[PDB]
């Protein structure tokens, strides 16, 4: 039900969010690293809000926080209403002091028949009525804030805006969702793509490296012909040969009316997913996020901000 994870993420695991990641640093080491230098009027802000565009994902974020952070333990969950019927927000609480540090972590934190066993539930443990909620923070992930009760959203004192990456990261990011395949690509044509356009996310991003790595497959699926080439065979690096057969274009320097159908598991030579394979894939997406769409959210600030 809760996961209950003690995390590894450094800063640097995070991909840029700098100008984040130091409203993060304030916030919460500084208050951790040098507590005295916190206190007499003075308190560290124990509800933060992670909010922007989706698919920015907040969520690993977080981790890094509870990881950079003298290492607490991580609880964390979701809104799938739950579960789609309580307690197990009271046993939250109860486990995060009982396990102190900790990070309380709530993506999709938005949320009619007010169902408020558990969203006044929430503000009460929130608001400590008793129990030290010293020593433990929350954080709330969420796509659209402006959709939270006034209480909800004047919980969190601080409140961070997650933007959209598209610099070094946008472009690292493919690498990263590239993994351990082959690919013809070099750190020429990572930064490209990475400055190919922006309004993309981690999310989408991710969707086209997606496509971009069953390109080499139809292609072998979907071949009219193949080329007979020279190689060690599939199945043996020792055994070189020259049956291997790679696809080729109907009218080629060697092509013969083929599918998979026929190449041998061994004399078939597989292509890896190249540049334009990766580009193309890209040549046919839309940003999920639009500006109107991002402008939604620029009316949090203006009649809102640390909610007052």
């Amino acid at each position: 039900a809760i996961v209950i994870e003690r995390p590894n993420v450094k800063w640097s695991d995070v991909a840029g969010l700098e100008g984040a990641k130091e409203a993060l640093k304030e916030a919460v080491i500084l208050p951790i690293k040098f507590p005295h230098l916190f206190t007499g009027k003075r308190t560290p802000w124990r509800g933060i809000l992670l909010f922007g565009p989706p698919g920015t994902g907040k969520s690993y974020l977080a981790k890094a926080v509870a990881t950079e952070a003298n290492n607490s333990t991580f609880f964390s969950i979701s809104s799938s209403d739950l579960v789609s019927s309580e307690k197990l927000v009271k046993n939250l609480f109860q486990l995060a002091r009982e396990n102190k540090p900790s990070i309380i972590f709530i993506d999709e934190i938005d949320s009619s028949e007010a169902a408020r066993r558990i969203k006044t539930e929430f503000l009460v443990q929130m608001q400590g009525v008793g129990v030290d909620n010293d020593g433990i923070l929350v954080l709330g992930a969420t796509n659209i804030p402006w959709v939270l009760d006034s209480a909800i959203r004047r919980r969190f004192e601080k409140r961070i805006y997650i933007p959209l990456p598209e610099a070094h990261a946008r472009a690292a990011m493919f690498r990263l969702h590239l993994g351990s395949t082959q690919n013809s690509l070099t750190e020429a044509d990572f930064q490209e793509l990475g400055r190919k356009t922006d309004g993309y996310s981690g999310a989408d991003i991710s969707i086209i490296v997606r496509d971009a790595l069953m390109q080499p497959v139809r292609k072998v699926q979907s071949a009219t012909h193949f080329k007979k080439v020279r190689g060690p065979s599939r199945a043996d690096p020792n055994c070189i040969v020259n049956d291997l057969l790679t696809p080729c274009s109907p009218g080629d320097p060697g092509a013969i009316e083929m599918t998979w159908m026929d190449v041998p598991g061994d004399k078939l030579l597989e292509p890896v997913v190249s540049m334009w394979d990766m580009l193309r894939s890209l040549s046919s997406t839309k940003p999920t996020v639009n500006e109107q769409d991002l402008l939604k959210l620029k009316k949090f600030t203006e009649d809102f901000g640390q909610e007052g």
